[PDB]
């Protein structure tokens, strides 16, 4: 069963499914895009040729896939998991209908080196692992991507470098926030219909806390969007 394999994959702790971490990451992305200035949100709408509401859902779902590279036996019970995320997304984003060049760039945006593509030696090592894994893993990773896109209600766009870099920086920040169990406690069940509403509430609380005077001390401006400088 590919669904069981997909749900069994863990992130960061045996009691925290990878899917829970991916949905938490998407929830932080969506919450912080809603708080960005109107100029920033209009940039996303223009980047992707979507009404603003669809553009933010698209971007949030993409960012949720940052740790999709963990959906491999290599990371469950050396090359960084982000190299796997990049290889998986090059294929998976094209199957969803994105044109080759946009898929390849977004795959690197969500990879191991903050938007710069994995090198030949990293990819050779990863592909060595991929050749000997159980084939069900390839199916499980497609299942996980479909679950996030479906949960977020993400539409496909009908990609300029700044658009890709905007997703890169957003994914770096959202994955960081969602990775802190003090903000996003382990043990929530992502099979539940109420999971995303609860993850959005936790995201709003976390963004509020990270902004408090003893944490945030200035702002980081990157590619026309803003984050707290911690």
């Amino acid at each position: 069963s590919m669904a069981a394999l997909a749900l069994w994959a863990k992130s960061g702790n045996p009691f925290h499914p990878l899917l829970a971490h991916m949905l938490d990451t998407a929830a932080v992305a969506l919450a912080v895009l809603r708080m960005e200035p109107p100029r920033t949100r209009a940039l996303y709408a223009e980047d992707w040729g979507l009404p603003e509401e669809g553009a933010l859902a698209w971007a949030a779902a993409l960012v949720g896939l940052h740790d999709l590279g963990k959906a491999s036996p290599v990371f469950q019970a050396w090359v960084a998991h982000g190299v796997f995320t990049e290889l998986f997304l090059r294929r998976l984003l094209k199957e969803k209908g994105l044109p080759e060049r946009a898929a390849n760039d977004l795959a690197a945006a969500l990879g191991a080196h903050h938007g710069f593509p994995a090198n030949a030696e990293e990819k050779s090592r990863a592909r060595r692992h991929l050749r000997t894994e159980d084939p069900l893993w390839k199916e499980a990773r497609r299942w996980l991507l479909e679950e996030v896109f479906r949960r977020l209600g993400a539409p496909l766009p009908p990609a300029r470098p700044e658009a890709v870099l905007r997703v890169m920086a957003l994914a770096s920040f959202a994955d960081w926030v969602a990775s802190d169990p003090s903000l996003f406690p382990y043990g929530r069940d992502p099979r539940r219909g109420d999971y995303l509403k609860e993850a959005l509430r936790l995201a709003q609380e976390a963004l509020n806390r990270l902004g408090w005077p003893a944490f945030a001390k200035a702002q980081r401006r990157e590619f026309g969007e803003l984050f707290p400088y911690i």
